[PDB]
């Protein structure tokens, strides 16, 4: 009574699962009929999507290429080798001095595997405070001492912060902190920091306290590949990353690590085996070979002249957006940007990030509420350029986005003035708001004028 | 100088990345021109592959449906809700008594998140010993006390084993062990156990020592959904699983957990919030929404009449294979099977699992070497039925596979007799071996006669 | 308005503190007007007591002799050196192969310092189960997994047990257990085991699993010094001890450790520095120099011909007592003794250890209730020979003690027969019991016939 | 062949052990023929010494009074109860609000037992940095991250420091540190801090971060009993102490803890049972009953009018010494004292603490080298008043001690000027130094003029 392979196995999704097919179509329209400003998002290529959705998902290949536990790995080995060699090329790394492991399921597993490789349970870690622009996997506990991040459950973490008035990393306090706490590992990189990192200074702090130094470059890895921001590879021991943000690839993770002789015992680096062993067999099972193939595709694309121009454009778009906002009287943390995002301090407007985020989301403008230096109800919004830049928007287009944001914050203030400063009141002013429906229509019309990678808009089920 | 969206973003893989496209094509041919007997593998549907390779990879949706940190989740919420409700339906679970989290990136992250949710660092865990058929994520350290599994790095594990002479789980020693070691969590389920599990007895042991009881049903989850083996849901607190083995879905993980009133304070279960919080924000970042959509598809497919028939066929095929092997004088661990695999003890033949695995791999027969009870160089091979059954093979076809295995072990013995019992010698007998080249040709001819899900063979680049 | 030094500082205790002086006098009478059978007790010499109560208590001398943090240590150094060299002599240890640290405040700190020296937090330890005759500092958690012993809080312990029917250590289960659990440290020695230890076998088990081996010889250290039981020094890495039980010294602890070349890298032992550093500065402050002086005295006394004869007598007295008990139909665990104690199984009499202990304590016979193999309300009493042997009792005197115990258990049964088997009932039968008052008078009369070390009975305040 | 009880057991030390007896006599002379300025030392009463050296050492009494595991404790219970009730009286504590455990073997075991009672392994602790005047048991690791203190091995510690320029505790940095690190326990009290503690402010910091607050009052407990410094009992949850420094008792420890209703659930304090259980059975075995009797004596003595006058004198003597030093141009940390010690900063003289300590020790002046705020070879000496004040020295006598110190530092400078600033050179100037031999003779003559508690100088073997 078994179904024929043609019926269950070869039939397209639109017949097998209409419900899911319909929902994907609506998500496809949503992605191209709004303004996507989530700084951790991007629209990847169709080529990447074709590798991701391939028979590569069927192959179970525990181990490394050339040291696998089962047979039949002739072509999976070649894909993984190509993915690794392309990873080194994309970041201009000499293979004698750097290795990479491309099996992490995602960025957060890449981080935790890196920790497991070089630390023992309860070893001390320092990372950029969440409220200062850091990331959950770098450590996070609450004021009640509740350990939220797994990094803070299995290791002992302590955050360093930005200067309270300037919004830049306080390198003097970082150093004083590291000399007190004596971390075995210092993490640099972050999720909502709008400036570049002084990796040289991090290296100096690390050397002074006897720490390893790791960069989580998840957010800016695309800018790093195109050499548009400082490279962490010059000064860090280990570099982890996600592959889907500014790098514009699939959802995956990578761990880069130093190889060969150490700088001034005639000693050599010892990370390669520990890192690989941490990924498998300690933490992961078989790799997601479709992710590795998709990632190999993304890495080749990342090494093209067009990608360096894209990374330049991402930077120029964020700058032109920020300058447009500041021209309207708005205040940005650090007063500008050097990367892909702006951090908009709304406290001078009497507004909360949540209120602006909610109203923007009603106009199909997706940003995210975000903490700002000394927040104690986050008081800012975080806006990123990668996704809309991938759709071909240039500086003039990002100035229009700034106008849309300007219109949106204006509607937020008019609501707050009319209905009240309490969240209960603010909501009353959204109901049947003509002005909100008008901005929504303009956003959708503006959004619809640009192209869209990954799927053909002239094949969409909803237009 | 940016590339047009059409050039980099809409162009097919075969133009963007010829190398990777070619390698995927060869892997596609390899998958249908050999005999795939790795018990942890399957060939998933094309519908699953279409959801997996979709614009769903572009959406970042940290949190749970209805409690997300960013906007634009209208359709992702609906996909995740449908995936969860289908997960409960597929395993015949009342929603008032069971919840499920579908965000784990894979099976090994699902396990570790479950541990994190209910245990503190260094809590004691018991699982099926690796050499007795268990899995790395259930705990593993070596005789030198080297902690291999992350489960054994961050927690205190102790394995229980099968009876040395029968190959069945020794439930008496399990109970004596648990009463001595007092684990906070007992794990059941395994990777290479050929019999069903007595979950009732596990529950009795767990109750006697005050332990939680978790089933990792990764290998048999398809059989569990079709109610062809014992359900762990009747007796376990938590059930984790991978979704790509006998379940025939994408690579993903799920964590099921009890809800509602406890059995005999009028107390209720407390797993839902801990489990969800452990997945996010403690360990993972944003979910892989394309995996969740693909998984939702697989779960609907798993709930069809054809899937119950497929699970019945998997069981019948493994049994008919085992009986064919034993009819040739071969010995199976426990003398048969009740699930999807057979475990073939090669020590009575004077052979090592590696030697049979190597020669089978030369004939495009992929099995894996596997330990057998008291091994001290694994002495068996593990053979599974799910993948070839997905291609439509029935019992007569699995008897022919048994003949191919019989021919292969015969060629292995002829080599060992001629060239020697040392691994160095065995290899000498592979070079330009006509007889090996003949079995390979028969395997490829037999393999080519069957259909193949996930991609159309009449569109293959290599035929 | 300060008191003159003569008034507060030179005045005797009997004037400064009549209350405390009176209470010490009553304790002195109690010690010599009853029968002391607590196996962990002894009556030390007056010489030991004079060193203990000396100006040595005034000196603070952090560090080791020859490496102190402060001046004025000329004579404290010499006392500590003499105490250490006498410690090696007392146990017939070559100084090139063994070192000793004499600063532990007591036996339990000596154990914990030894653990700290050679283990990391959460390392695995195995020791003799409490219910099988072991000691709390070797590890103890309850059936609910509550960690009682600090050894079980800061380290991971697992107990091994005696055979359930014979009462001897089950060396086969010990080995099977150690190969499963892989402890970093195995502890031998115990508090209520009546037989000698097979240290050679412990060494074999330890070598097979890669464990350190430590003996806690607190109870039998006097017998060890006199070479009347097996020496742990032949086979263990570390030997800890208390100094006041069968060794007949002050309350103090010592840690012995191997030095010099290892047995078959041309490697040497590495315990000396770790051990010393663990005692100070990790765990302890300045040593109790009066204890070290008293201990030096006890060690010289322990090296006299009279002490070897005393240790022989202790053994002969316990044997003659046990034989007297068994002649009356009583049952001893293992059916006898090879050391200083007997373990009396009262379950064949229908009696609990508590009931016999309580009634004996009413007749000034101090024993202690004690678990027996498989107890699930301890079912035995533990009786030791050191204290009464120190008062000069020989075999005939210990046969009379056996008669007193025999009379006491007879009164316990007569009470249980008349009033009932519930603890509530048993108590009713103690009130104004003539027969109990008669045994008490005979015990006190018999007790008063012997001499008493440490203080002059003909100077007692209460006679 | 056993020795008679009279021979080994009643014979005095001077016959049993001439070596040890002779060495104690020389230590007795050393104690009264020099100037003892070690701040952690005292000369206790003869009454204390008589209880310490008594048959109380023979009794093994595991448990608490009224809940013991063995019989024969009638009089030991009464001694322990009296010792506890006297402990509460001595510190003016209401029994309904405070309990005390008097079994800790010493101060360092009292601290670790307190930690064990209220913390889990790896909980965070903050204490006064060693270099700022704190104590090893409050936490200590080196710049290489080597964990020295057991407090830093089993728990996670972070030190707070004194202000770099004033030498007072930096309460602002303490609070900022505690809000970052979130310790579960903050420790106050120290070994070389010359000022009082603002426990109210510590309580404020503790409340703000959700921490327990513990005072280790080992050094100043005598001053605390006499109400001559701030009481930690007003604001701390737990108070530990040693009993032999300014308290002038035996070597022992105590743990005080709050009882009864908490200040603003109608909740009550929960320390009593945890504290008692941590002492026994978790960490310690049977208590040292002779210490408890001696301590009971010391506590009664501590509650006399003469003791309050003695504590006043200690404070006045340290002040008069400090003023004398500063009158000679010397510099003290914080410019004076409020307690029993002065901390003398020698860096303005171009001298190291070791050099002054070494030369003082050659003149029978025992001080100890000590770190000073920001030291990076300690640069100070720590001098304490309790011991010499116990011999009856008043302010005029401490001015003469200041002159002796002045003469000694003068001889140190003359040596450094003649022979050199390298330690190698300084030593050359000690050989056959007439001037050093002259100060030694004056110190011994001055020292001999005063009385001496604990033993009669007119019975000394060496005069």
């Amino acid at each position: 009574h078994m179904d024929p392979v043609s019926v269950w196995g070869n039939t397209p999704l639109a017949t097998v699962d209409p419900e899911i097919h319909d929902l994907i179509e609506k998500e496809k329209r949503r992605q191209c009929r709004g303004i996507e400003l989530i700084a951790s998002e991007n629209f990847t290529s169709f080529a990447v999507i074709e590798a991701l959705g391939s028979a590569l998902t069927n192959k179970y290949s525990e181990g490394m290429p050339g040291n696998r536990y089962y047979g039949g790995n002739e072509y999976i080995d070649q894909i993984e080798n190509l993915c690794r060699s392309r990873a080194l090329q994309a970041f201009h790394l000499d293979a004698q001095s750097w290795g990479v492991n491309v099996q992490p399921y995602s960025g957060s597993p890449a981080n935790f595997a890196a920790y497991t490789a070089v630390l023992n349970p309860h070893d001390r870690i320092m990372g950029l405070d969440l409220r200062s622009g850091g990331h959950l996997t770098h450590g996070y506990y609450t004021s009640g001492g509740k350990k939220i991040s797994a990094t803070s459950i299995y290791f002992e973490s302590l955050p360093y912060k930005v200067n309270s008035t300037t919004g830049y990393i306080d390198y003097d306090r970082l150093e004083e902190k590291a000399l007190d706490f004596r971390p075995k590992l210092i993490i640099c990189g972050g999720s909502a920091y709008p400036r570049d990192w002084d990796y040289k200074r991090f290296r100096e702090v690390a050397d002074k306290c006897g720490a390893l130094l790791l960069c989580d470059m998840a957010h800016t890895s695309g800018l790093v590949a195109a050499q548009e921001v400082n490279s962490p590879f010059e000064y860090c021991d280990i570099v982890t990353t996600t592959t889907h943000k500014s790098l514009r690839g699939p959802r995956a993770g990578m761990i880069f690590y130093r190889k060969g002789p150490k700088p001034p015992e005639n000693a050599v680096y010892d990370f390669e085996d520990k890192i690989n062993f941490a990924v498998f067999p300690s933490l992961q099972g078989g790799p997601h070979n479709h992710q590795i193939g998709a990632l190999a595709v993304a890495l080749k694309q990342a090494a093209s002249p067009g990608f360096k121009a894209y990374a330049k454009q991402v930077k120029a778009n964020a700058v032109a957006l920020g300058k447009y906002l500041m021209g309207k009287g708005y205040s940005l943390v650090t007063g500008g940007t050097e990367n892909h995002l702006v951090l908009w301090d709304l406290r001078p407007l009497g507004l909360t990030g949540y209120k602006v985020e909610k109203l923007c989301d009603l106009c199909n403008i997706t940003v995210n509420k975000n903490a700002v230096f000394g927040d104690s109800a986050p008081g800012g919004v975080r806006i990123g350029a990668p996704a809309m830049t991938s759709r071909g928007l240039v500086e003039k287009d990002f100035e229009q986005i700034g106008e849309f944001l300007h219109r949106a914050v204006t509607l937020t203030l008019e609501i707050q003035k009319e209905h009240g400063k309490l969240l209960k009141d603010f909501n009353k002013g959204l109901v049947n708001n003509k002005a909100i429906e008008d901005l929504k229509a303009d956003v959708e019309k503006f959004s619809a004028l640009f192209d869209m990678p990954g799927f053909l808009v002239s094949e969409m089920k909803y237009k």
